[PDB]
């Protein structure tokens, strides 16, 4: 009998160690009031659709029956003041939180033959391998502690769990999996998932790389025109400044009995004009007033 | 995809046809286990699909 | 060599550069606004086709 | 890569000597063109590494 | 790579010791340098590789 904890879009997906941080501190006197007991816990719920922070404190419908009763592990309190573990431990689905009266209804009923219950589990774990090695979101060090192959996994319910949890889909996704109780139909949702989320993240890198490519491929067709315009430096330019604005210039002036301030003006403004581009405006000025 | 069970079974056979017509009802059931993994799957997905493409706009918009 | 070269590469812009030739071929005109104009579709070319300086000059073209 | 007009020749050739040489010296053609363009493509690549590398040399300097 | 005056101030110390000290002195000096030029390398090439990544981000920008 304690007050709903204050998700504040901070997931806890099953078996996975994760960090909660409401900016009120009311909840500091609860974690306080805890401190005394000789077995700590902290229980762990997740929101609704269109979360409201006042709604939370208004009705406790909001937070979803579906909790993940779990131990409190040590306080850390180095930023803020309220640094809460969350470990899912036991899952628990209460009948009606209005009225706390709790019942550890877990169910993981499996048939008596095994043989290809575990051949999913193969495909599972290559899919994740994949998902990671394309997507890469965790360090691989995990993969290599927990191997199917080692026989210490004696809860594939929770494996597939901890795999799944990889999926980037909506929380919704995982209430609705949550909602699945036979244990074939919440495996294939969390593949079919893992692969929509997937999909998604691909997406959001493609884009960055394919700039990457058009630009690659903007100076590789510039390569080649720079190759046959080299070809040309040598050829059709001529490499020869005779002709240019430079040059132009300097034999229309030839002619003319010309001053000597002038003629540093001029040696100033050519000097800017090689240093400047062609293309900026400040070229276009500079060469409309050596004209 | 049949079981190790199966592929026993299978050996248990003697006969020549005996053996081919247990491999292709092996076959056969696998396959019909596949489509209809296949049609549940493409059920799912048509359901998850009445998702409006207003969020895949939403969702490119973010 | 040189000139399988220049026909690869002719064309300073793609479907521009030979579009606005044709449209100027009709036009008995002075020699200074086409060396102004060879002189801008050497910078068109130069450029890339989707940059806001070429936007404008491609603009000022039209 | 001969023309069809080096084709052509070649088969005028009779004597198989004579057609299969004609068809070595054209395959010996082949490769002097593609090496002058491999060579041409190789020496400006490194002299576009080069300018590239300009601009970091002065970042280096930076 | 020390001056040849650093390896005729090594040969002119008669001491076994004394000259075991300076050679690895004198390996030492040419770690640092070797050190400090690696490092800034591979500073400027990751400096440059974060400007395009910058074009690629300020396209993304636009």
């Amino acid at each position: 009998h304690l007050p709903l904890i204050a998700i504040t879009r901070n997931p806890v997906f099953p078996r996975f160690i994760k960090i909660i941080e409401v900016k009120n501190k009311k909840l500091v006197e609860l974690l306080r009031r805890k401190v005394r007991l000789a077995q700590p816990y902290v229980g762990v719920f997740l929101k609704r659709d269109d979360s409201n922070e006042s709604d939370v404190v208004e009705s406790l419908d909001e937070i979803y029956h579906t909790g993940t009763f779990a131990q409190i592990h040590e306080m850390q309190d180095l930023g803020d003041k309220l640094r809460m573990i969350v470990m899912g431990h036991r899952r628990v689905h209460i009948s009606r939180q209005l009225e706390m009266v709790e019942v550890e209804n877990v169910v993981h009923e499996d048939f008596q033959v095994t043989e290809e219950v575990k051949a999913l589990t193969a495909e599972i774990v290559k899919t994740i391998r994949d998902i990671i090695a394309l997507n890469p979101l965790y360090r691989e060090s995990v993969l290599q502690m927990m191997q199917a192959g080692q026989r210490v996994v004696d809860n594939p319910i929770y494996l597939s769990d901890m795999g799944a949890a990889l999926t980037g889909a909506e929380s919704h996704e995982l209430q609705d999996v949550l909602e699945e109780t036979n244990i074939p139909k919440r495996l294939y949702k969390a593949l079919s998932l893992l692969k929509k989320e997937f999909e998604l993240s691909k997406l959001q890198q493609r884009l960055g790389r394919e700039v990457e490519e058009k630009i690659k491929q903007t100076h590789r067709k510039e390569l080649l025109q720079e190759q046959l315009k080299i070809i040309k430096k040598e050829l059709g330019l001529e490499k020869d400044d005779k002709d240019a604005i430079e040059e132009k210039f300097r034999e229309r002036l030839k002619e003319l009995v010309v001053p000597k301030h002038v003629m540093d003006v001029v040696d100033e403004e050519l000097s800017k004009l090689g240093l400047l581009d062609n293309h900026s405006s400040e070229f276009n000025v500079t060469r409309n007033y050596l004209d």
